[PDB]
């Protein structure tokens, strides 16, 4: 029993992580094969960054610019690139410690670990999702861009997001590692507003799932409601459209409890109508969207 | 800026996590040097639980019993012994992957990153704090025994933590790694309750100046208290009480956002009588208990 914001073991991605200078400027590097990947804007000065022209920036730097190190061994660079927001500086050893991986571009509402670094060095490791506007609400500062973004399958880690810049409103904004930025995100310091974000529906009902699996059901009620109806509701709290698919996905979870997903949406439309009311689910005084059904039955099941 | 409940990245414990077997008995081992650590509960049955003579119990066990194994290579184990409720099982091997560490008796209300595992193999890593009351909220399932809490100092992995059992309360009890429980729990499945449980004043300021320095300040008022009126208010709403030594600690946090201790203990008296009236802070509907003035500090300036 007991319910956390679990990340992954981060064992593998910290074997990857490299420091990445360029002139004045040092941040994080993501270490595969022979290849170092790093944001883009490693090239920049901030008098750069009001408008930079990456192209016309990266054509005055050479192999020999990029000071890759790797703990305390240097690496020696034989080639670079571009690939949208992301510098791949090829190196002429692959790093022993890659662990089997893919990139993976996730989808909104998705969950991920941080693998949180300065200076190659990581400090820390939390469980993130993919806000519903591409944004993120991690926990940044200045020279923790490079810094990871993951999920594991027993041995391979999926890379999905790499982290780039805070925008003036406190939330973050990155890329995957192709170097696509989630949202409509630019690498430059200019104003840039996220858009409305909205609550995962169907996170917040697997959290429930989790609550009532671990002891938690005071919410549960006599009701029920429809898609239709409980949908009304999600648009005035402005929470994400339920579909069947949700209901689908929260199909594990609902035959675990015995609880059906249109009785469970009625015990969420009373909370979001009449608020907690003082008292607490799984030790929180407000509705949790950062847990995917996936994470709750992995959590609940112990799958390691 | 962000704020999230971070751990220590996990690799250095990753490498020391085994499985320990004890006829149909399987849990987690930690292998330090040539010794493997894991609760002594492992030579028992369902069926001795009720009051183990557990002296009686390893009188019946040879080290030939243990089977330890790292991943999938076998440990040859050549020595056993009981220390308190830990079982140390000398192996002929050292752990190649054994980290600079240290074995802590950590105090009520510090903090610690648990590793969560099932049969040696790790499943997820999370801030956890020891409660006032020697309990923790973890996350743990049936073959998670043997799982360890830690904090790590650059390079230093200082082990506080293994865990033992789940209460009927759904609370989590367990040793430091001599195999002193943490509380006045027994490693025997009778009924046992955990003390009342305080939250911890010290780390709910702590959270506040880390709201106050991540933009959240709406909570910060036009007043002031004494540590003697302020106690008052927390002695009502079971808060541990606030002494000079925990304003010194705060010291740190006070001097980076020039707020005074004794003016965030007022924000605090008035967060504590009047409730959040529907705001978050830190995106949390209630007071933040689980962060130490010291993991505000290492988060907001990044110590890797
Ligand atoms: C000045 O314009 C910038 C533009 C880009 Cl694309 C990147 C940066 C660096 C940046 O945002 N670092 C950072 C990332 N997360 C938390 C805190 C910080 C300070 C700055
Ligand atoms: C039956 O008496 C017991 C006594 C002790 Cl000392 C230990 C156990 C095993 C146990 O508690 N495992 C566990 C730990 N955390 C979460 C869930 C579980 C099921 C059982």
């Amino acid at each position: 029993s007991g319910f956390r914001k679990m990340a992954f073991p981060s064992g593998k991605v910290e074997g990857c992580m490299v420091q990445v200078t360029c002139g004045t400027t040092t941040l994080n590097g993501l270490w595969l094969d022979d290849v170092v990947y790093c944001p883009r804007h490693v090239i920049c000065t901030s008098e750069d960054m009001l408008n930079p022209n990456y192209e016309d920036l990266l054509i005055r730097k050479s192999n020999h610019n990029f000071l890759v190190q790797a703990g305390n061994v240097q690496l020696r660079v034989i080639g670079h690139s571009m690939q949208n927001c992301v510098l791949k500086l090829k190196v002429d050893t692959a790093n022993p410690k890659t662990p089997k991986y893919k990139f993976v571009r996730i989808q909104p509402g998705q969950t991920f670990s941080v693998l949180a670094c300065y200076n190659g060095s990581p400090s820390g490791v939390y469980q993130c999702a993919m806000r519903p506007n591409f944004t993120i609400k991690g926990s940044f500062l200045n020279g923790s861009c490079g810094s990871v973004g993951f999920n594991i399958d027993y041995d391979c880690v999926s890379f999905c997001y790499m982290h780039h810049m805070e925008l003036p409103t406190g939330v973050h904004a990155g890329t995957d590692l192709e170097g696509n930025f989630y949202g409509p995100f630019v690498d430059r310091q200019t104003a840039q507003a996220a858009g409305t974000d909205t609550t995962i529906t169907v996170n917040v009902l697997a959290w429930l799932y989790a609550a009532v699996i671990n002891g938690d059901r005071w919410f549960l009620n006599r009701f029920t409601t429809t898609l239709n109806d409980f949908n009304l509701v999600a648009m005035k709290y402005n929470y994400e459209p339920l579909t069947q698919d949700h209901v689908d996905i929260l199909g594990p979870l609902s035959a675990q409890t015995g609880i059906a997903v249109l009785d469970m949406c009625a015990s969420l439309k009373e909370l979001l109508q009449n608020g907690m009311n003082g008292r607490t689910i799984l030790g929180s005084a407000l509705l949790e969207d950062e847990f995917t059904p996936f994470d709750v039955v992995r959590q609940c099941s112990g799958v390691t």
